[PDB]
RNA sequence: CCGGAGGAUCACCACGGG
RNA sequence: CGGAGGAUCACCACGG
RNA sequence: CCGGAGGAUCACCACGGG
């Protein structure tokens, strides 16, 4: 294998797709970013470590730029107003087999499938009701 | 409408599908659980709060159990050999429009699409390289 | 270029081949792990540092597990009955040229070549006689 | 039968082959030394012992010299400019069968096989990258 | 892709070219070295960190050795009579787009083009006047 | 000689070239700047001194303006968002001959030649991977 | 962490600060 | 930095 | 409240801060 390759982060159906590509591997922490200024880029980082004796832990982070009214290549301040941050931590007991892990991934995909509660809420600036 | 509905967490092609349903909303934390004993259930929780004056934070949690039957005191009980814990936090600026938020959702979906780096590494008990 | 890639640790024909893949590279310590339950995985770690003014020191570690299923309370877990631990340290003065190093490597390969004293002894639960 | 015999430590074609021969076996420590001036000789030592109730421990050592002529006062002596030192320890539980041990050996051979990460790094005065 | 590749540091027209290759990435510091003994090697290191909340800093280092053969204790060893050290730090705002960064690279290349002031002064052991 | 002359800092192939010209020589520190407001200019300074008994040290500094979305002749704040800073320090032992120094310059040109790792990384808002 | 036309035997050191 | 020092193995007690 | 490629038996815990 060798999974450190570019991929489509935002699939807008061929036209308007956002692709992130390998941009750093310092300290075993893999990083991908879109072709933008670092302040307006889509960033993705991932790393895995043995957090405890019984667990392994994947730490995934994603940064998504606010696009509405954005000025490409411009200086947009304050930073906190123009960016969303996603921080995921996946803890997997050392007993998990590859199959177990496939299931875990399926569960994550299901959680965010289109039309499901969580994604629908987020996409509508809403909570649960 | 009302987005607090049941959904398929683990899609196994209609056969062996794991479905979670609304089970609690006490204290502003929306909860879903699979049709199991509380000790062997899949669990999904979600809550959103206005973290800062200009940010909103979604806190999502998923628990994937490895079901087993343990014999305690000569008696068989339904338990979980272990659990995998997904803990994710998403911070979105209040200036994010609905289109801005859909972007975030699409990015998260892309991050975990089958074949992409992260899900591949996870499912193979490996890091990124 | 990158030498932090996956490789065959055990060449059992072309079938039961044990392969280890990059898992983590934190704090100057590269680590490879075979697939499936981390609890039954093979582990290889390597690191190099300047031990002294004139010496560079490599520290390699290998773990060979004895795969087994542990049952307790009627609950089975994939585990390692026990593990064989290999800990080696190689010291090379900074005056060593690439050729000097190639030699050192050949010496290591020769020391463990099939049929030679040391490998033969180990493979037979024996010492020197 | 005897495995305390001479062997080829360095396979440089079929010419500049470095061979080490039994020199001493005092106090459970077998020692091989290449021919000619002991001052410029290659050294290999090996010993095994019961490190604990369940573990047997092998301790192998190898010395690779950089041959050189030292001149002082107009007096030349065959010496070693410096030496590369390999010190390795292998721990094997007493439950290991001969097959288990053969595996351990294959793992060691694989770790140093030509082309693999660790050997490549060493042979090139490099670390992992 | 992967930009961690070997390259020609000193172009001497194909004859007497100094080439450096990836040799280490431990601790987030990418290192390249020439095919020499560690004591006589050319060395290039590079690291990038997010210095401030809005800046990124590249730290590049180059070591140019004056190779020599020193006789220590009547023995000849490959050493460096002395070394020239280049230490450069580049701070780029996160708002810099790719085009903005190409500008920086072009400026640095221009700064050192043959015939220009700075390189002329340096190569002549003189200041600017 | 007399190297304190104007030169092309950014070569964009005849059209769109950035030229910096002598603008100050206070304290032996030579300075060049482009035809812009000091806040948006390309600035270059260079000075050389005997840093220690065995070394001479050239200190070169370069400031490059962020051009994307720039408003020519306008007031752009904060300054740190619109400028990149390069600080180079070259230490050369007093034994270095002119030839030695020519080599040092070649090494610097090589380090930044188009297509090489460092320039490629910088130009792509990336690290090494 | 930040600064110096601060030093180095060069991924280190001292100083100065908040 | 040392040990044919121990380990459940990037840890541990001792000696400097 | 905020931060950590901090930990968890997982809506909890410790630490670090203002």
């Amino acid at each position: 294998a060798s999974n450190f390759t570019q991929f489509v982060l935002v699939d807008n159906g061929g036209t308007g797709d956002v692709t992130v590509a390998p941009s750093n591997f310092a300290n075993g922490v893999a990083e991908w970013i879109s072709s933008n200024s670092r302040s307006q880029a889509y960033k993705v980082t991932c790393s895995v470590r043995q957090s405890s004796a019984q667990n392994r832990k994947y730490t995934i982070k994603v940064e998504v730029p606010k696009v509405a009214t954005q000025t490409v290549g411009g200086v947009e301040l304050p930073v906190a107003a123009w960016r969303s941050y996603l921080n995921m931590e996946l803890t997997i007991p050392i007993f998990a087999t590859n199959s177990d892990c496939e299931l875990i991934v399926k569960a994550m995909q299901g959680l965010l499938k289109d039309g499901n509660p969580i994604p629908s809420a987020i996409a509508a600036n809403s909570g649960i009701y």
